[PDB]
């Protein structure tokens, strides 16, 4: 729904190849993040320590922490926007619990477009970034419309 499904399968396409190396994707987007946005490195208290990129992707913490998010974004985005019963957990945590601005999940979703168009470019061309960008958005909006069920504006 939402997105065609021509716009799904580029998605899920590139998607593959993230779950060729999740815990390598997820490092280098969490790495990327708090590089281009580092008031974000604030929210995760384990990772204060880790001052070099080289010591971010030693940590195994850090590691699990990165496929343990990309796991449940695979899991959404396979939903192809059929996606309430796993986006209602995830707000209650990231909105009640980390604290996380809906501003600070555009700047992962950049890190995300980011990342993949620099490990994949022949599988990840302008209309998938397109297709990629529609469902982070649909992402995001869910999950704002939720954060605010809960009683957060997520400003
Ligand atoms: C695509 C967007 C995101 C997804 C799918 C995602 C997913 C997850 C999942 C599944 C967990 C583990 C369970 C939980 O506590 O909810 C988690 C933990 C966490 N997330 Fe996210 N997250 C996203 C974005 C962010 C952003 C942008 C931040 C901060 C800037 C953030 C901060 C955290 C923190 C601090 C934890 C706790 C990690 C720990 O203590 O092990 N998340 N996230």
């Amino acid at each position: 729904m939402v997105l065609s499904e021509g716009e799904w399968q580029l998605v899920l396409h590139v998607w593959a190849k993230v779950e060729a190396d999740v815990a390598g994707h997820g490092q280098d987007i969490l790495i990327r993040l708090f590089k281009s946005h580092p008031e974000t490195l604030e929210k995760f208290d384990r990772f204060k320590h880790l001052k070099t990129e080289a010591e971010m992707k030693a940590s195994e913490d850090l590691k699990k922490v990165g496929v343990t998010a990309l796991t449940a974004l695979g899991a959404i985005l396979k939903k192809k926007g059929h996606h309430e019963a796993e986006l209602k957990p995830l707000a209650q945590s990231h909105a009640t619990k980390h604290k996380i601005p809906i501003k600070y999940l555009e700047f992962i979703s950049e890190a995300i477009i980011h990342v993949l168009h620099s490990r994949h470019p022949g599988d990840f061309g302008a209309d998938a970034q397109g297709a990629m960008n529609k469902a982070l958005e649909l992402f995001r909006k869910d999950i704002a419309a939720k954060y605010k069920e809960l009683g957060y504006q997520g400003g």
